[PDB]
């Protein structure tokens, strides 16, 4: 009577705004690996790559099994969210039939890894301590090339390779958009990956938007992973609540181990200069709602009501305050 519910709620894998934390816990913590089984069935991709049901699970549970459970943002559950919102983005009408069934494939894949292994600090932090990671990839968006690397050597486990039946070619083409795309979500990057935004929406054309070389195609998905990586201001207010809670929970473990070293506190890192509210606000006028505006310009107007919400969340945030 558990799967009922569960199937009760995966009916709303279409909506923004998903009871994403019901569905974690009406799962056994197996959201992800659910949601992502609801994906591929309901846009019929099992059928068109041949991915065999038994191997679509598998993988996906070992994936999910390296989302690490004891870090409070940067889990299962936030990867299952990124995925659902690009599957939602992806069928916005204005991109209606714009993208092939590999290129949405990447989209989805690369959602479902863009995070993996990640272990509760950040890029940053990494750097400074000397870590392991960082050392390993030179100081440049050292956690993404990581959640890629781990990604990729998954399909590797026994049973675990869903890409078996693709071509080739397919492989090669769907290998290099999964980079680019898990890549693009390396923060240093969004003022630039942004302001390539901008220039598209600049000189966009229509017929739904319109697109005819891979640099224009894969430019629009990493921007399309990012505002899902960057989505949760978005969604409605007891959701994005939660979400805050979390990374901030995070965030102050982080600093309690910056302290503890020794480096100087992280900004919004620090849970005695903790300024919650006056940071959501901030991050929502410098950074999300300047993405997600440009987004619902080159979508004009799909992404309207997630435009709004986003705007009702901030001047709820901002009531917080004095
Ligand atoms: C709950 C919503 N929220 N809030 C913040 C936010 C928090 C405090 C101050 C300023 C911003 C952040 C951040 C810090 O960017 C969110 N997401 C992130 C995306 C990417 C990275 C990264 O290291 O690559 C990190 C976090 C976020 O989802
Ligand atoms: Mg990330
Ligand atoms: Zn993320």
């Amino acid at each position: 009577e558990q799967e009922d519910v569960l199937a009760k709620e995966l009916e709303d894998v279409n909506k923004w705004g998903l009871h994403v934390f019901r569905i974690a816990e009406l799962s056994g913590n197996r959201p992800l690996t659910v949601i992502m089984h609801t994906i591929f069935q309901e846009r019929d991709l099992l059928k068109t790559f041949k991915i065999p049901v038994d191997t679509l699970i598998t993988y996906l549970m070992t994936l999910e099994d390296h989302y690490h459970a004891d870090v409070a943002y940067h889990n299962n559950i936030h990867a299952a969210d990124v995925v659902q919102s690009t599957h939602v983005l992806l069928s916005t009408p204005a991109l209606e039939a714009v993208f092939t069934d590999l290129e949405i494939l990447a989209a989805i894949f690369a959602s479902a890894i863009h995070d993996v292994d990640h272990p509760g600090v950040s890029n940053q932090f990494l750097i400074n301590t000397n870590s392991e990671l960082a050392l390993m990839y030179n100081d440049s968006s050292v956690l993404e090339n990581h959640h890629l690397a781990v990604g990729f050597k998954l399909l590797q486990e026994e049973n675990c390779d869903i890409f078996q039946n693709l071509t080739k070619k397919q492989r090669q083409s769907l290998r290099k958009m999964v980079i680019d795309i898990v890549l693009a979500t390396d923060m240093s990057k969004h003022m630039n990956l942004l302001a390539d935004l901008k220039t598209m929406v600049e000189t966009k054309k229509v017929t739904v938007l319109l697109l005819d070389n891979y640099s224009d195609r894969i430019q629009v998905l990493q921007n399309m992973v990012h505002c899902a990586d960057l989505s949760n201001p978005t969604k409605p207010l007891q959701l994005y609540r939660q979400w805050t809670d979390r990374i901030m929970e995070e965030f102050f473990r982080q600093g309690d181990r910056e302290r503890e070293r020794g480096m100087e506190i992280s900004p919004m890192c620090d849970k005695h200069n903790a300024s919650v509210e006056k940071s959501q606000v901030g991050f929502i006028d410098y950074i999300v709602h300047p993405l997600w505006e440009t987004w619902a310009d080159l979508v004009h107007p799909d992404a309207q009501d997630i435009l709004d919400t986003l705007e009702d969340n901030r001047e709820w945030y901002q009531s917080t305050i004095p």
